[PDB]
């Protein structure tokens, strides 16, 4: 697959390259450690890549925004609030084969990430050795790949993404266990980001765009208007925003924040407000 790809804004798991069941975990206010997968999302990191210096900061995703820090001239790594020191930056580069992510630091590029035996990190001139590779694993496409799952307006606990009656129409309406209220999300390979089909009618959430812009239950296209980009909120990641390929500066979106049943759903410009978030969740 392409969806565990080192992208902008996505946001991983990373673990040793010898363990998939251990990742990068901020333990304390200022401590990282490899641990048992847990999910939590102390163990989560967003990648914010810098262009300039075609370097990244990696930031943890628990609302406390620290990020991965070298903590110069020490070997030791830490987790520090931003002040964007170049010992906060990190390459990522890729072996495409093996998959394999080595982590070295700006500042100094001779050296990089390395975890030990004991499962603390640190960083260490460059060897050839298994120590300083790390595999990256995006957390959405790990928990909602090939998932059956409802989709929830923050709005309101009982208001869900759901095909209207009669109609290709997707609107807001209350639980009630429904086929037009379940939807398989799939990433597709092709456009790097995800379908979601209606379990009632085996249409997909597609943007329609005329004046209205609303979105409809819609047959199978290869148009950008039919892909999401899901995402956990920039800083917090109990919620998601889904933005839509044709343009991804326009999200799923609840119209003028309505929590009537049969409030309209749209595509809107981000602004990242309580009605363009959504919690998702499996059946
Ligand atoms: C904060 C808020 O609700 N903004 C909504 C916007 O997201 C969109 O739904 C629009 C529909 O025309 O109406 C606005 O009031």
């Amino acid at each position: 697959t392409n969806a565990n790809d080192l992208r902008n804004n996505e946001v991983f798991f990373i673990s040793p390259s010898n363990n998939t069941n251990k990742v990068l975990d901020k333990i304390s206010q200022s401590e990282v450690k490899l641990w048992n997968k847990l999910s939590g999302a102390n163990q989560k990191w967003r990648l914010i890549y810098d262009t300039n210096k075609q370097a990244y900061k990696i930031k943890v995703m628990d609302n406390t925004s620290l990020i991965l820090t070298w903590n110069a001239p020490l070997s030791s790594v830490s987790v520090k609030t931003d002040t964007n020191g170049d010992n906060q930056y990190w390459y990522l580069l890729q072996n495409y084969i093996s998959r394999n992510v080595i982590i070295r630091n700006y500042m100094n590029p001779n050296l990089v990430l390395q975890y030990n035996i004991d499962d603390t990190l640190m960083v260490s001139t460059q060897t050839s050795s298994s120590n300083q590779f790390f595999k990256f694993s995006n957390c959405i496409y790990e928990a909602l790949n090939n998932r059956n799952c409802k989709l929830q307006t923050q709005l309101n606990s009982d208001r869900f993404l759901s095909k209207n009656l009669n109609s290709q129409i997707i609107v807001l309406w209350q639980w009630f266990d429904s086929s037009r209220q379940k939807w398989i999300i799939e990433y597709n390979e092709t456009k790097s980001a995800y379908t979601l089909k209606c379990q009632e009618n085996n249409r997909y959430l597609t943007w329609i765009q005329n004046s209205n812009n609303y979105v409809e239950t819609y047959q199978s296209t290869d148009s950008l208007i039919q892909y999401w980009n899901i995402n956990y909120l920039d800083n917090d990641a109990s919620k998601y925003i889904l933005y839509n390929l044709q343009d991804t500066n326009r999200v799923l979106d609840v119209y003028n924040s309505q929590i009537a049943n049969g409030t309209h759903v749209i595509v809107d410009s981000y602004h990242g407000n309580t009605n363009q978030q959504w919690i998702i969740n499996l059946i």
